[PDB]
């Protein structure tokens, strides 16, 4: 199959400006009969309420990073036929199809995955879609909490056992550091050690579903033989519900709410579970009015007109929102430009001044640029900046950027500044 | 400090031209009567048989590439220093009127120790000629070779001028070796370090050098003692010969080409000549194709532009003879050899065009590429063939061409 893993599910896509909802499948199967059997883009006008196919599986022309679905329907422009196109974009989680614009002809959609990864390295055993559109064609994206490696140790508040769950996938064990996750059996979502015995609770199958019209809930299963002996007849199972909170607050752990006949219900409280425009901005500055806090960090873009953070065999230039960069990359296009240690002339680019994100969530602000120079492995070079709030720091005030390492191309940096503070 | 594994000897240059020839110790302790005891290059005017110093040890400057050495005569010696693979030779470049340039590739001159032999010592020497005898091209970084022996129970290894590199030894049998050892003898699945390197290459006759090394022996203490033969005619290289084996006591004969004189086996161009090499052979004629080559990699394509011919258009802004291009981002050009850096070489029947002074590596060595040409009359393109990738190594290209015009 034509990146297989994405074929299991009936992926969702949304134009807020029009008022349209889309449903996406790669493989047709998607089975919405008001949109045609073979149909692997369903367009739903929900003011007229109907469902008009704008792409066909059986007429799929396919590329490295580029799927087009041609339909029989025409436009009405004489001699076109409605059809979809998506670009398929190396990622690090199975992510999400995002519309980028349509046209009376033409439905177009960027899509950033594991799946269309050279090197399939950054595959998850299991992953399953990790978002959910509400009732206002609102986003709710979980998958900048999928970890790709290590997991998360929920709170029972028991002595005698620890639990361990990674979102929308399973735990990667093969090569983590803590080796106390690295006992859990493959494949395992949900992990239950209990007096050194680690156990499979749980394994990702259904996607990420929206519940009251605000939370989320995350369903991993274990069904079949093999069930623990204290499970008495039961097969394991956990059911993650996350809440977006009324109001900003520090970032929390999964808490255990329930854990009879391993059935364990965990609750997380979490700002990733509102709304992505609630969380995020496309530019330097973020408002009260849309996400209950202010901040402007534009003034950082002010010795010379770039940043340099300084690494081992690497030297990172980072010119923030607009400012303007090193004479060594003043050749290319780039917000976080890497250049060789030895070799003044392996220049790259690990962020683009278009391809910014300002995030706030649960206590913790970062600024990404991403859409930089790919890498082998297709994964197009990305920087993510955490700031950190601190009203005494060098530069009256402003800081500068710490290059704290790289992870299979996304550069971390620390930014201690005043202008991090909420 | 400042390439040690260079001052426990006394290196030589010559610049043929003149009749002179140049004695240097980066450490200034080669015993020269003539030009003092701090001097550290010692130039031997052979027309008027007299010295002159012309680079004294304490008038130094140094920095990773550069050795400056000043004396107090209305004058000074540069050595410039590049990565290499093997310990090498210092090369006399010129001499202005008041300095003497020397150019030096040398593992010692690497920023990574990874290239740095655990031991090596000079591997050529000069006749009385002003000639060089140079081993270099034998020397071995990676395993060693077998020597050509009787008893089937033993194995012996041996690499030239430095130890035998056991890690990554192509071969099974060398990786179980003792490290350090420049002679390795295997048997009943016991490998025995049987001779190590100390001295330099000696040249004992015209037409002979020999390499010592020291360390069932019955209290005799190994030795193995290699005599290189340049033989009076040409022929198809042969593999080093056991001429004697007495009590942890082994000498070896090897005839090999490489221990002639070096521009008997070498040209700065695309042709050697009966009278210089006692081979008439002229690539110049590959230089017309597309009047570049291309071959194919996994993750790159190399373009080959040889003898005077044009490179391709992705590698316009370089002077590349080889140009390496990332198949995964066409922007991605790297050097892999120069044009004004061409050596056509050819010894033990092997044809060799090496194209170096590319861009360097990490590591510090320049990107150079190398072309083993093989005969083949009827080779595509009427005769003129195809180069083919073959392999990379730390930065060297390899590459396998089989044409006519490498037949001799
Ligand atoms: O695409 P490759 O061959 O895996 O190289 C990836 C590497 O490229 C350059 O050296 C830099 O950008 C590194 O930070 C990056 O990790
Ligand atoms: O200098 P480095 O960082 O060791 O990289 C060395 C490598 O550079 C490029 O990717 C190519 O030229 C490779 O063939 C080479 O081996
Ligand atoms: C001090 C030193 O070691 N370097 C000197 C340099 O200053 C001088 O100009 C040169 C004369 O050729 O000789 C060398
Ligand atoms: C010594 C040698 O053969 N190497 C040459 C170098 O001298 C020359 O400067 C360069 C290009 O100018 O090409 C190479
Ligand atoms: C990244 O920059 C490009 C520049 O062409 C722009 O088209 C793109 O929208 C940006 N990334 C996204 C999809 O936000």
């Amino acid at each position: 199959a034509e990146f297989p893993e994405l074929c299991s599910y009936t992926w969702e896509a949304v134009d807020t400006k029009n008022n349209m909802l889309y449903k996406i499948n790669i493989c047709g199967n998607m089975g919405v009969a008001q949109c045609g059997p073979s149909s692997a883009v369903c367009m739903h006008d929900l003011k007229t309420d109907s469902f008009h196919s704008v792409g066909d599986s059986l007429l799929k022309t396919a590329s490295r990073s580029l799927l087009e679905f041609n339909t029989t329907v025409n436009c009405k422009q004489q001699n076109h036929k409605i059809q979809s196109s998506i670009t398929f974009l190396c990622g690090k989680t199975l992510g999400t199809p995002e519309f980028v614009t349509a046209t009376d002809c033409v439905h177009y959609f960027e899509w950033r995955t594991t799946a269309a990864c050279k090197k399939n390295i950054f595959k998850a055993n299991k992953e399953v879609p990790c978002y959910a559109f509400d009732r206002e064609l609102k986003k709710h994206d979980l998958n900048p909490l999928i970890k790709t490696s290590g997991a998360y140790l929920v709170d029972d508040s028991d002595p005698d056992t620890s639990l361990f769950i990674n979102v929308c996938r399973d735990i990667e064990v093969l090569r983590a550091s803590s080796p106390q996750v690295r006992v859990c059996p493959t494949g395992a979502a949900a992990c239950l050690v209990r007096g050194d015995r680690a156990f499979d609770v749980g394994r990702p199958q259904e996607g990420l579903k929206l519940v009251s019209n605000d939370r989320l809930v995350l369903s991993y299963v274990k069904e079949g033989a093999g069930q623990p002996d204290f499970c008495d007849g039961h097969s394991p199972a956990v059911t993650i519900t996350f809440v977006c909170p009324s109001e900003r607050r520090e970032g929390t752990i999964p808490k255990l709410t329930a854990k009879s006949n391993c059935r364990f219900e965990i609750e997380w409280v979490t700002e990733y579970a509102c709304h992505r425009d609630y969380l995020e901005s496309r530019s330097c500055s973020l408002s009260s009015a849309q996400h209950d806090v202010a901040v402007d960090l534009q003034p950082l873009s002010r010795d010379s007109l770039f940043y340099t953070s300084e690494a081992d065999e690497y030297t990172y230039y980072l010119s923030i929102c607009g400012g303007s960069q090193a004479p060594i990359c003043n050749k290319k296009d780039a917000a976080v430009c890497q250049v060789k240690k030895a070799d003044s002339t392996q220049v790259k680019v690990a962020g683009r001044p278009q391809n910014l994100t300002l995030r706030y969530s649960d206590g913790d602000l970062t600024l990404i640029y991403f859409g930089g120079e790919e890498c082998s492995s297709g994964f197009q070079r990305m920087s993510v900046i955490n700031f950190e709030c601190n009203q005494t720091a060098g530069n009256n005030g402003r800081g500068a950027p710490v290059f704290t390492g790289e992870v299979d191309c996304t550069y971390f940096f620390t930014w201690d500044t005043k202008y991090a503070c909420v």
